[PDB]
């Protein structure tokens, strides 16, 4: 039975193939037919390009090899080359065409998904082009998929030679017949299948993933549409910085470029980004995902004033100053999307885009009390529950397990009606004891919310609705201030809570705001619609934050 | 006595003030003189500007107001204002031309450093122009020299009203005979010298700094040139990257641009590099500072191979992966530079650019033993002394104090003659028990030393030396690359240890190769001469890393 699946990277895992490109060079340059895979593979064995794949050599200094290969070529075949000939421009362009065949990606995560051991097994160099980070950045993102990544260059052996597949079975940890391996070269596949593995001989994408869930018998072709990737919280890099004494604030970070922060709500973690942290990182940002101020490895100190949006917002500019950071684009969800709009209005030089997902912007009621405010609407009342010290930290903390598998759920599996929660006497007094696992969620990243979760609690987390007078107050300042700054309002459907009708008046505040929507999503945003989240952000920060 | 220095920040710590550039367009322009200083001006207590300077409306809301203002004035003055006038241009080219004023800066950083608590008290605005950053990069380099920030905008009141005066009294927790308050605007100096303030009206710096330095009696003028900001290892981010099981990478990060991967030599740290971290921030790098493998807060497994050239680059390699970093450029010092080159060989791709202080770049001998080599020369004789497992760890965790303070020593001051260690039967046989404190550093830089070293102490620093035929197997798989990356190399006239000398064949291996060369520099090169090491590779930098 398999067990293993090896992939080849040009031809199979990366598209257009570089060997199709010299073919489509000679064509384009009317050189005879065969001339520059000739000179390509001169000496064979003893050649300029097997010492370049084993990594005697780098490509710089292969470059002018294959330079007089062609020539000698050229000679032999009685044909000249032209006179603007040159292999570095080829091959900057091959290389730079060269992306991800998508599909045959997808078939490696289903399998790996399923209990594969995967691997990349490829004839590659050593580059040193002044280009090279292009492919440096391609292999980045296929590598972190793969069990293991394995190169001619860095083992000193290529294929067709048989140590490469004996070093391969050796690193799968597995007997020939457990592997199948695609490979797009007919003499590269010989000794695999020589020594008993399965053997694919990749042409076109569909045969070949074909022909590999026939032999595997997973489903490969046809499938729904996969998830975006996710973390694993034991894999990114933690950092730590303290905004004063007795406050740290812990995040997770990810990427290069515009610095983009990013704010989770109530009751939630970095970790509510999963799915748009790679997402954003993979599109050309340095992603910043807060565990906001009483959550999982940030302080939470028990005070009610030290959650007030005052300051909130002014540890959030001292975490920019003591990164080193002039600014950052700052997208907020829920209580982080109100901490986003406030970060607008009162240091805009600090945010270079501002973001939020489901939470308006309302400017406070000068000519009322926010507690006013808030009993006026039915679907604020969990607020009003939230009030009294102690009460809703008992019911939250009694069973983290059930408080997260209740709470994270997709519109049409709603266990709880916010509405009446005082009345009731709490969120869960109508739900039950053992719920079900939601769609959106796996048991795994439940007890990762649990675990976090044990550490403060629900004290920090609720001191957010907690600081409702002296929020106002200082919201009351901002009174004539407009935001200015390039802004995006994300609205759900379905979130019951946040409603997208609560966001009508915005362009009043906001002029230049620019909109998203997602339908049949509910209030957890990032997770009952990852792909439609990350399409909107990403095309958001593209345009408008650089 | 004064024990608290105020400073403004327009006309005091940053030059040209905003005042002076409208009295220059009006020139410019031809335009009634104070035409443009009375239209910004309008209305006084109830006008558009001190609405902006309280933090009532944003500068892109007051833009409109003072064109109307403009034309007010101009019908009133019976002139016409040019058909292309923009309020926004004047403006953006204003702020964009305002500089730190060095010798204020510097005189503030002396008073902070003899004890005084320092502050900026600023009449400032909300900006949220497209243009923000540049002020925002200003306000973040100037601020961390300073216990204290005041802006208008923030606490919603202004200069000269008496209530910010008392409000800054109140930040300060000193009475107004204990301040010193230096203003370009007579009538905002007024209340602080009604209160009882020592005041300064600055017009030009030298007399402003003659009149500080004689209320103060702290030398302030005709000073020694001042060494670089250093760090608080308390305030800056720090970052933690799992490369495998049991090894975790520890680093401190600053700035944002291009990744700058520092890497320390023996027996060192990431603090180390404290005077290039916030130089290369201000210069435009995302600097990561690490605490190489076995050292600090990084793992040290106790295994001699866990620290072969080989494991320690794939570690790196890694640790870029995890951070999401297709390159980074690496610097490194003494081992680190060791390393950095080997970075360079191995993994092009991954390496932007490389600089090496003092680790000249040797290529390995097929022919010779490294054991053979290190023989050669009376040099490495310390090396063959740290071969025995256990004998080196001894006599360095025996005193630690004493360690550092033997080690870290100017070329003049040097302790150590590094010769006939073995014979000596260590490194400090001929060297005093209490070593006075070197020129170089300060007690407490020791002692930050000494508790980095009680966590782990000297055994994985040392295996950096044990794997001498490992590394050299390895490196003889290199022997037929060149390193054709861009590449720095800086030698130290006076470190004993690694000679400049010993670089001289380099440009054989490294074409392209560019140097840098530090006069009357021993081998603790970043702490011996931090002022040189920071132009050499900022000049670098900005010439061949982007
Ligand atoms: O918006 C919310 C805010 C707080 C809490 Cl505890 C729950 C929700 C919510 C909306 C839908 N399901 O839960
Ligand atoms: O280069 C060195 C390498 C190791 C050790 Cl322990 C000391 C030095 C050194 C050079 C000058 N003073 O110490």
């Amino acid at each position: 039975t398999l067990r293993a699946a090896v992939f080849d990277l040009d031809g199979v895992l990366a598209l257009p193939a570089v060997f199709g490109v010299l073919g489509r060079t000679e064509e384009a340059l009317a050189l005879p037919r065969g001339l520059l895979n000739d000179a390509f593979q001169k000496g064979g064995p003893e050649g300029a390009t097997t010492r370049l794949m084993k990594g005697e050599i780098t490509l710089s200094q292969w470059i002018p090899l294959m330079e007089e290969n062609c020539r000698k070529c050229s000679e032999t075949a009685k044909v000249c080359l032209p006179k603007n000939f040159s292999i570095k421009e080829i091959f900057d362009k091959a290389i730079s065409a060269r992306k991800i065949n998508r599909p045959m990606l997808q078939a490696a995560l289903m399998l790996r998904k399923k209990g594969f051991t995967t691997a990349i097994l490829t004839n590659t160099w050593l580059d040193d082009r002044a280009e090279r980070d292009g492919l440096a950045q391609l292999m980045c993102e296929l590598k972190m998929h793969f069990d293991f990544l394995i190169e001619s260059c860095q083992v000193g052996m290529v294929k067709p030679e048989p140590q490469i597949y004996k070093f391969l079975l050796d690193t799968l940890k597995a007997s020939p017949s457990e592997v199948v391996f695609l490979d797009d070269i007919g003499a590269n596949l010989k000794p695999a299948r020589d020594l008993g593995m399965v053997t694919i001989l990749v042409q076109d994408t569909d045969t070949a993933l074909k022909e590999l869930e026939k032999v595997t018998g997973i489903q490969l072709l046809n499938t729904p549409a996969p998830l975006p990737t996710s973390c694993n919280p034991s894999d990114m890099s933690h950092g730590y910085v303290t905004v004063k004494p007795r406050v740290r604030l812990h995040f997770v970070e990810l990427g290069s470029g515009p610095a983009v922060c990013l704010c989770h709500g109530f009751p939630e973690s970095w970790y509510s980004w999963r799915y748009q942290i790679p997402a954003l990182a993979q599109a050309g940002y340095r992603v910043l995902a807060m565990d906001m101020k009483g959550y999982g490895e940030s302080s939470a100190p028990p005070e009610i004033e030290e959650y007030c949006m005052e300051v909130l917002c002014k540890e959030m500019v001292t975490f920019l100053d003591k990164l080193g950071l002039s600014q950052a684009v700052f997208i907020g969800h829920d209580w982080g999307g109100m901490l986003v709009w406030y970060m607008a209005l009162f240091y805009p030089e600090r945010v270079r885009a501002v973001a939020s997902l489901n939470t308006p912007f309302i400017p406070a009621n000068p000519n009322m009390s926010p507690l006013e405010s808030i009993k006026a609407n039915p679907v604020f009342d969990y607020q009003l529950y939230f009030q009294e010290p102690g009460v809703a930290e008992a019911e939250l903390e009694q069973n983290l397990s059930r408080t997260f598998k209740s709470l994270f759920r997709a519109s049409d599996e709603s266990v709880l009606s916010m509405h009446k929660v005082c009345e009731a006497g709490g969120l869960f007094v109508n739900s039950p004891e053992e719920p079900s696992l939601s769609r959106m969620v796996t048991e795994e990243e439940i007890q990762f919310y649990v675990q976090q979760f044990k550490k403060s609690g629900f004290r920090g987390p609720l001191n957010w609705y907690r600081n409702m007078e002296r929020n106002w107050k200082w919201a009351c300042k901002s009174l004539g201030r407009k935001i200015l700054i390039p802004a995006l309002m994300v609205t759900a459907e379905k979130d019951f809570v946040l409603v997208p009708q609560m966001s009508q008046h915005m362009e009043d505040w906001i002029p230049h705001l620019k909109r998203g929507h997602i339908e049949d999503c509910g209030h957890w945003t990032q997770m009952d619609k990852p792909t439609e989240v990350n399409q909107i952000l990403i095309k958001w920060l593209d345009s408008d934050a650089r």
